């Protein structure tokens, strides 16, 4: 199971969706297409149940660091710092909207891509209503607010090799214009 | 000649996607061979890759004219991301352009193309802002980071947004604007 999943998620991360073809990853992940049955049933159940393990990693991931961030102000920052670093969920969206824009129609996904989608978004929320309790800003729409500040900073992090020190940079510079617009 | 083959794979593209779409297919329905695409376009990526410098011009184009109705660079800017935002939501060849984009945006040869195409959307940026500064409008250091950041901040809000109706997406985009702008400041 494990061994599918992995090589699933490194040929979706360098080659996208379609490009990835399931005897692809059963030919590398050295096992049947009726053991990837079964176990997963179809292409894009295996898709989206990466996708769950991701949300979970980065959910993870941000729990134990958010500590780390005293202010609201620092845990946008960071959260957005991360981002860049992550090995999770940020290296897949490329083939996130690749996969979403077929599957739009078909509602049985797509639910489950906008329950994956809130949940990347509820962080930012609870950012800015902290804030707004903390004093540390005013913000009457945060649900708009935070939808902006995840694909704005999304935007930076899948679209601009690249020098790590150079992104951080970049996206601190973003950070710091974003929170002085509020105020 | 050359024209027909880019008019039908631009046609194939836009019908079953650029994935689906094969070489074969567009040398049928051209009335031409794989030696001549070949030839022409090397790759079927290439062939992609000059299509979209195409629509690349007559983009530039369309901003060149609807440009001309904002009258400070702030307005520019506003209109700028509004309309990237309105025209990608019924522009056909977008659903091509994002599996291209994810199939090729770790491939050396056909990235640093991809890298100069970005580029010239974020140039548009580059413009609004240095003449911004002169125009007294607002006063940015870094005038080269600053559109990096703008560009690729506003195409995610682009690209990203799942959530339907594109009255929001419009009154999202205009925040957005505002927010930048404001932290500018
Ligand atoms: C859809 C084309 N496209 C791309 C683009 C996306 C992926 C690959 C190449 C270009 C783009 C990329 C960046 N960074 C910034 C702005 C734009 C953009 C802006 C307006 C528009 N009308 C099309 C635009």
């Amino acid at each position: 199971k494990d061994k599918i999943l992995g090589v699933a998620k490194e040929l979706f991360i360098k080659n996208g969706y379609n490009a990835t073809t399931t005897g692809e990853i059963v030919k590398l992940s050295e096992s049947s297409k009726g053991n990837l049955y079964y176990h997963f049933k179809t292409k894009e159940n295996l898709f989206l149940e990466i996708l769950n393990i991701e949300e979970s990693k980065w959910q993870e991931q941000w729990k134990s660091e958010q500590i780390k961030a005293k202010t609201n102000r620092e845990k946008f920052y960071l959260y957005n710092e991360l981002s860049l670093t992550t090995q999770y969920y940020y290296p897949l969206q490329n083939a996130i909207i690749e996969f979403y824009t077929e599957y739009y129609k078909t509602n049985s996904i797509n639910e489950k891509m906008n329950k994956l989608e809130n949940k990347y978004i509820d962080a930012y929320h609870v950012i800015f209503k902290e804030g707004n309790l903390n004093g540390e800003w005013s913000i009457n729409d945060v649900n708009a607010v935070s939808k902006i500040a995840a694909n704005a900073v999304n935007g930076i992090v899948t679209f601009t090799e690249q020098n790590i020190n150079e992104r951080i940079k970049l996206m601190n510079k973003f950070s710091q214009i974003f929170l002085n617009g509020l105020s």
